[PDB]
DNA sequence: TTTTTTTTTT
């Protein structure tokens, strides 16, 4: 089959570049040398780009001279071909439209070539599984989507930013929320400082092991799921889904987790758990993935799948950042952490969803006399601090000091809040129920 | 070209369904009639599904009669073809694998057809823009992804987790395990907090040298072996198997370890040891691999081999983690510890067996005024605290303080317990027999 | 000529694997894919290994499907060939013997190929010397012998452990060895505790070179040689043959080493040296072969070479164990010393020789406040604290402390001892003649 | 194929034996009749051996008569063939090399025949197991190695090493004659441990920049030149010969080098320098080559040239090895350093002269709290430690620490000494004259 | 070789 191309549009673009050099910027922004169908056209555009990068004006004589210097004058068709191309183009008024048509043709041919590669891989598995071929096809499709999504980037005037800002301000003012700007946390004090879980925010609640960090994250997930209808997504890499469900049942029904774990439960608590399960089946918005060692690309694919199937995602829960595995940057832990944080922040900005990702800390907290967590106390910190916008720290003096009077009191200390002042929220922790409640 | 198909696997599936009707459910869950390459095979599977939904058993005569009544007997090839299909298939033991093969072939053919459609759309835009074709291709790829490893495998859901949780809770309530849901530790106090050795748990018993850490681990192994029939696996990397067995005989027969080490044993203790050996040969559930510096891959291979041979593994014993060596991450000890911990937790989740991994402590324990071991006092903890769920620390103030009143009292402090609160279980240690027993003295409070 | 192969045995093995999957472990232990003569059989066994490692049962249909997915179904002969192979094999009862025959054929073909390579090297020297050709031939034959190895590990049954333990108990109790059990060490305290130089043992003394450790090993060699005529071997990496000989003469003759080195002409020392060398000639088992810069695999090869020469090794003296520095592990010496110790223990079990090494510690022995050889004084601790079966540490406080607390009671502290009580073994040392005596 | 042989070398050997009978001993020691490829050559060598053992001189006529009496004259080719063999050989000066070539050819032919036998045994096991064939191959290769056992050998056995022991005792009886066994260093303490500069020794004196390494090397050169008459050779690659001469004049005349460099010198020090120059012109045993970037081949050629012209070389000075450049191994510095060290060691063994080869250090020394240099601290270490025998390191704590009490005290620490115990030689450094002298202060007992 | 920045531990 003949590949879809428009050689006449390429000739018009090249002739307009020969005539006009001010509209060269539009052509350079729109298309590249690879977008031209014929290889001589690619060479011509490459020579034009090299001349314009040097600051030389784009004319027939200098272009032919440069092609002869590189020996490419004879390969492209000769100087007579260049003169014919210069003659053919009347004007460059619609050269942007011609470049758009050329880019359309190039994208279509790229899609056709990728489809041919997919068909070849299908006919020749070469020992690959179906999942590998599916992942390769999805990767190629996303590569084409990224290649087409390149015209969005561009420096815009302050007027457009002002119009978007005043439109958003009018939208916010016309929509009554009573302090609930983001997803409702279920805690009154948290809904005053943070004013809800804002979308496209990296929520970092890092704490020590056996501090109720997973428990508090689960409580936040439960409160959000009860206070919203948008489906949530849980990635419990470390904790099994069975333990997560047991903790959820203990927290929501206010029943001791020990009796649930042993299974020694009375029929009244059984009925309470049954009612909680009925409420959950009424919601059916929770999807817990217990797989561990997942790259952020897989997490992004799963999030896109759930958002496409279920109409967006209310919340994305991550077990903690120190359990995520990237084969590419597995050599250095800090580089891996930075890449994971960057990918998760890009995903959160992409789908406009608050992502609750926990983390661990460092031993220096125990080294300090005061065991209040700081930014440097975070395990492999820095890029975590930079990429995230809402970082909190769980503090429990009851754990450190047996004589502490803060027993039951958990201090969620906001390590970082870009929009708004940071603080410390006191809550009531029930170890038996594993329930975090508003402290009176 | 020729579409990728496996007619032989389809014939094997059809013959196995004609022979075996109990494995129909796996075939129905895995594949449908559309997964069959040939249209007669689609007809055959459709008729099989129709007969099975009616409750009719799947045999040759009833299927032939049903195809004759619908007139599809000649469409599928005839009764002789069906008889040939029934004859060719030897057994239906691997019919699940054949169904997986058919599903793979159908998925690849679907992918090829979708690629052909996308190429046709590319060559013929039909007025659609690039964005329209891209969205169509994305929709087709998403449909294929929804037709392969979709929620039928259950990657992430709520209702399935609820059903599994309520089934487990009902099973635990009906089971008269009486507190000990996991593998029995042989210690009543330990069976109250930890509720026995739960499967897929990384058990960390950390102690200073000469604290009877390996002694207590072997006591737990002996208690589990006497309280279960599932075979255990011991990796005595640090100590030789001779010393381990001598300590085991001293603990079980309650004979002085020094006398055994000198060999000067009377005939009464000799008869007690012989009876213990007879009990062990009755069990024969203990396999000790005293190879040192083992990679976790070798340990995983040995565990899979033993589980295949002896029908699972009850317990996995590891003799202190810093002896285990990973040549890939031998450059940095913390990376080695993290890799070992991750691989051991993956193995514990894989085979559903409680892994008892011992560990050492830090020198900061001597530096602090209170010598009770904490999580940070672990010898290069790192991911040890994160991956494990049953971290414990042996405390012997008798060793630290000569004037301590806790002589024989060894305090096992639970550093981390994910499910349940933490505490301190005191036990009676007998250094002569090297025996840890339940403390029957005054019940001190876990402060 | 036709290479020696048994295709029928290969067909029987493949058909038995198709019939029986339980005996797959025996075939995997016995042979590999390379042992199959024909390349299609190699591909078939490779596909079988890939299927069984995935957990899939090995049958005809799945194997054919996997070969078709990899495209190797047409290469091996087609599905009909596989069906014929499955049909031909009656049973898998004797598949172990068939696999042994296949392994024998593969080893014989390997030997034939190696002989052809040696003949080619002989015909075309390519500038190599005859010594190079001989070393290459020895290396090739050693590689064949190493490839002719078998299973070395495995979780032992409880019955075997019980038998070994009761044998050890009977050895400790019944046997009236009265101190010495193996080769006599010479030191009375070492005679009691270490029970002599036990064959197939790893005795590593960790101290400073030319600081009493070298003469300690020399006295060990002398005492071993005075009570047996078994050929002992010298592998001193510290001092040459002449200097070691001078040290040995000074130690045995009780003559000041200043007179041994700097010639003080007298007939009393000459008569003592004459008597010493007469006793040495009476023993007639000291074969000098000291060198520098080797690996314990080379030491094992030389042990086999000496066993070919004479047969039986009484003692190997490894002076300056830190002179085998591998540049890859020269910085962190702990792992290198651990690997060397493990290979030396393997060599000791191989030829039944009490392998004794002289590990070098750090300068902190004279610098740290803890003058005794503790983990700070040990070379990055690690392999000096553990691994080695007999890690003796020479606390010679004479060198460490100017006003020594140990003069004639210098402590041979044993960190780990398989047979004998650990502790500080105080021994007398004569600095004048470089002679280590035995303190009561 | 054709077996590898050199008939021409055999003919040269036979002709040289026919001409020269004094070199028969070397031929008998090296080769036998079996090393001759042709059977007539074997017969000829057998007759030659029989005649020489009988005491008969080896000439053409007597050998022809001896072959005629045994009837082997016709078997070897006749008298004309023997006359041709006697005619063809010009001289027997290189008959030892010809015998070595013949022995090499015989060894290769024996190896080929053994390989043929082993391949024949491999193709036809004749009931032998794989272990039997392996042991047979090992025995055959060991027999080939045993054919040259007296040639390829290392340390000797008990009786031979005892004879070497008593011989060395008799030799070291003569050792207390001067104390210095090699070239006198001029330093009493250095002449105790090292016993002077031993010939065929690679002396690596490595230090930090501006540590007096070149200064101390020049002091050693001056001491050797004043204590010997054999000519020395200096390769001042780093510094020009002008600075070298200024340092030499400052050291020998004990005048400040700063005043010499500025030229502001009094007439008394001028007369001292003139007397020193008169002493040097009396000696005239110093030859400096200040060219930089020189290959070891050029250095070896110049050394052989000087040894031929001036009757050997007393000392070879190299101004630090990393300045030496090899165009072939310029891609990798470590390979270049190893090649340079190997070539210099080969040259030192060739001419039997101690070579003064300086070296630089690494920056890991300043990283360490104790700045005492070690063997691994050497710049591009490894092969340097292997090839050299007299490695020393200069330590000056006065440079590192301003409050150090070792001002003027420079410690030469021996890192490697194959023949002798290593130690720390303290010296007194005079920066003004740049003079290294024996440390006359209180001796420090090295802890 | 060089050169940065993170954890852990002694
Ligand atoms: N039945 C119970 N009674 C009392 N306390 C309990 C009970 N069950 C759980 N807990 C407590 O709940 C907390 C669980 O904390 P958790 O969030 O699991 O730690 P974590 O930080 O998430 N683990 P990790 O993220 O891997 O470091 C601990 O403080 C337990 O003591
Ligand atoms: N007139 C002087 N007065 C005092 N000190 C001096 C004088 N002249 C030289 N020095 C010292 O002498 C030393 C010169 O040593 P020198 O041997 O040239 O260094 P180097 O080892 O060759 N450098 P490098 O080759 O990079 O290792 C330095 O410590 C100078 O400070
Ligand atoms: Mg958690
Ligand atoms: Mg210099």
């Amino acid at each position: 089959k003949v590949p879809p191309h428009s050689i006449e549009a390429e000739q018009s673009v090249l002739g307009g570049l020969m005539l006009d050099n001010e509209r060269w910027d539009d052509v350079a922004e729109r298309v590249v040398a690879d977008d031209f169908y014929t290889r001589p056209h690619r060479h011509i555009f490459t020579e034009m780009a090299r001349l314009q990068e040097s600051g030389s004006p784009i004319d027939l004589i200098t272009l032919a001279e440069s092609l002869e210097r590189q020996g490419q004058l004879d390969s492209v068709g000769g100087f007579a071909y260049l003169a014919e191309l210069s003659k053919n183009t009347p004007s460059a008024a619609n050269i942007s439209a011609y470049a758009d048509i050329v880019r359309e043709r190039a994208v279509v041919r790229e899609m056709i070539s990728v489809a041919n590669e997919i068909a070849e891989a299908g006919f020749d598995p070469q020992g690959r599984t179906s999942e590998d071929l599916l992942d390769l096809a999805e990767s190629r499709v996303f590569k084409i989507a990224e290649s087409r999504a390149n015209k969005d980037e561009g420096p815009k005037n302050i007027a457009d930013v002002l119009d978007a800002t005043v439109a958003r301000i009018e939208q916010l003012f016309q929509q009554p929320h009573d302090g609930v700007t983001g997803v409702n946390t279920g805690y009154d004090d948290l809904n005053k400082k943070t004013a809800g879980l804002q979308p496209s925010d990296l929520i970092i609640v890092a704490a020590r092991p056996s501090m109720g960090k997973t428990t508090f994250a689960m409580n936040l997930v439960e409160n959000a799921a009860m206070l919203q209808d948008k489906p949530v997504l849980i990635f419990s890499l470390e904790m099994p889904s069975e333990q997560i469900m047991m903790r959820s049942l203990a927290s929501l029904s206010r029943v001791d987790q020990t009796k649930i774990r042993t299974g020694q439960l009375d029929d009244e608590d059984w009925a309470r758990i049954s009612g909680t399960m009925g409420i959950l089946l009424e919601k059916r918005n929770i999807y817990i993935d217990d797989s561990s060692g997942l790259t952020p690309t897989e997490v992004r694919s799963r999030a896109r799948r759930i958002a496409r199937e279920h109409g967006g995602i209310g919340l994305i829960m991550i077990d903690y950042l120190q359990l995520m595995r990237v084969p590419a940057l597995s050599d250095n832990r800090t580089l891996e952490i930075a890449e994971i944080s960057r990918s998760l922040k890009a995903l959160a900005k992409e789908l406009n969803v608050p992502v609750v990702a926990l983390s661990q800390l460092n031993r220096s907290l125990e080294q300090r006399a005061d065991k209040r967590p700081v930014n440097s106390d975070l395990r492999e910190s820095g890029s975590i601090e930079q990429d995230a916008d809402l970082i909190m720290f769980i503090y429990r003096d009851e754990v450190y000091h047996e004589n502490s009077d803060l027993k039951g009191i958990a201090e969620i200390i906001i390590g970082k809040q870009r929009n708004g002042p940071i603080g410390t929220v006191r809550l009531t922790f029930n170890g038996q129920w594993s329930r975090f409640d508003n402290y009176a």
